[PDB]
């Protein structure tokens, strides 16, 4: 199985940060045997997080990928379920997936979260963090941080988030509109 | 198809900085279905980015690799095209799976038909002789070259912005990246 | 397509300062010509568990040794009895080594030799928190230890000052690099 699990080619807003059809999310998973591929981005396209300069606050805010025990994305996700689907060479525009688990992370290796030190849970593990940058500018750092399965939401099997924001001080007002970034996780199966 | 392309994994002088052959690109691309993982890095091994310090100006250079609609490098690139193939002389005639996607990553009133400039590229720090303390960075650039009439273009730029008074080479650490594929 | 990995929730297996003081979580996935990694350590006791500015030095290595059939050797700091094939002990994982070409042992400007080929170096964050970068560099084969054919070789440190102490547990970093065959 080297399928891809994205975001569909339509050109449309598919996201809510704030309200909804607000962003544009783009996001692939590709499986890898027991390891998923993945590359995101993320363009803010009306609202509060258009446009962001030091005078709005917060400097975060979260996208939440909320999956049942098929893999199947939940609606009270962020994403709009519209604009997710395998990627195929054949016509399935209309027809949504049945399964993924094979791209879900695993709860075994960053579980749900719930007195013998070798029994501490790690808080790092189920968190990718890394700088993107606005623009792609090099002068543009932001952030962000993925996260696995920390998510009960709608009494969700699996969860992948993404918050985005920034901490370098910017005094003319630039586009929310990440660089794309590169990242891997274990598979739940 | 999970296959290979690559510049051979230990190249000759093979790319132009400033003058042509005058550092080593190691870039190799490998077809995880319509996804492409990567990993590159740079050794310049002669002229004026060989050794740089803070006299250097300007603090950024082009790698420009161009392709026409079969995937194929165009002689215009940055790139020397001789080993640049599958691993495995005859050169490929075709590479299309390999190319960033068009429809991911296009060439250059309504906010939502805005267009988003960030995601054809990646913007990192490396590591100037893998050491923590040498930071510069790279940025890969998808399909937003038009030079030769390319279909396709991987553009990379490489550069830093910390003050080294005492020179060191530019010879960066490996850099991992992925891209959606064409096909 | 196969994963060599530490198992993904594994018991204390790694020495940084003392034998089996801290969980690292490991996972290579061949792709071809590419091994994709994940990797992530969790510090459980001892010097380097909860840090701060005090604590000397600020970078520590955790060493993957292993002979020329890809077996990791004794003297790594990562014990083997959990280093297998995702599902008895694996005979041979060359596929999984980084390449002895593109990343050569230790040893005219157009034969000088890359020092940043074979690294790999990035901010880790702490806990996963924004404001608590660390660093990790990864380094392809420049080990000579107990006579290894290959290895790997993970420094975790940081520089930011840390005032209030922290646990060294980071987040997961990817990355991948040329495989031997
Ligand atoms: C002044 O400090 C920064 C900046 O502009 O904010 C820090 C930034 O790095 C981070 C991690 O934010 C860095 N970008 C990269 C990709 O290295 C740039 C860059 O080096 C110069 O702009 C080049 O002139 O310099
Ligand atoms: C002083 O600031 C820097 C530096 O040397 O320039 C910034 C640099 O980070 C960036 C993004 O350039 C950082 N490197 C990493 C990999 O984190 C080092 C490092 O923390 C110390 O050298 C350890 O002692 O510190
Ligand atoms: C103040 O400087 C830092 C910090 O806290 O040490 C630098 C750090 O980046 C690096 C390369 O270490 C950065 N983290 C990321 C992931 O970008 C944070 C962050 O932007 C703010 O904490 C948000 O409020 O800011």
């Amino acid at each position: 199985d080297t399928r891809t699990l994205w975001t569909t080619p339509d050109p449309s807003p598919n996201c809510k940060v704030e309200t909804a059809r607000d962003s544009k999310l783009t996001l692939a998973l590709t499986k890898c045997g027991s390891q998923i591929l993945a590359t995101v981005s993320l363009l803010v396209v009306t609202g509060k997080y258009a446009i962001i300069s030091d005078t709005v606050n917060p400097k975060q805010f979260s996208i939440k990928l909320l999956f049942n025990d098929k893999g199947v994305l939940l609606s009270d996700s962020n994403l709009d379920g519209t604009y997710w689907n395998y990627r195929s060479n054949n016509n399935n525009i209309g027809t949504p997936y049945k399964e993924a688990v094979g791209f879900m992370p695993s709860t075994t290796a960053y579980p749900k979260p719930t007195t013998d030190p070798d029994k501490k849970v790690s808080q790092g593990k189920n968190k990718i963090v890394s700088n993107i940058y606005l623009g792609g500018e090099v002068y543009q750092p932001g952030f962000i941080v993925v996260k696995f399965n920390q998510e009960t939401d709608a009494n969700c099997a699996y969860s992948i988030t993404f918050d985005f924001g920034w901490g370098k001080v910017y005094k003319d007002p630039i586009p929310y509109d990440t660089s794309s970034f590169t990242f891997s996780y274990i598979a739940q199966e």
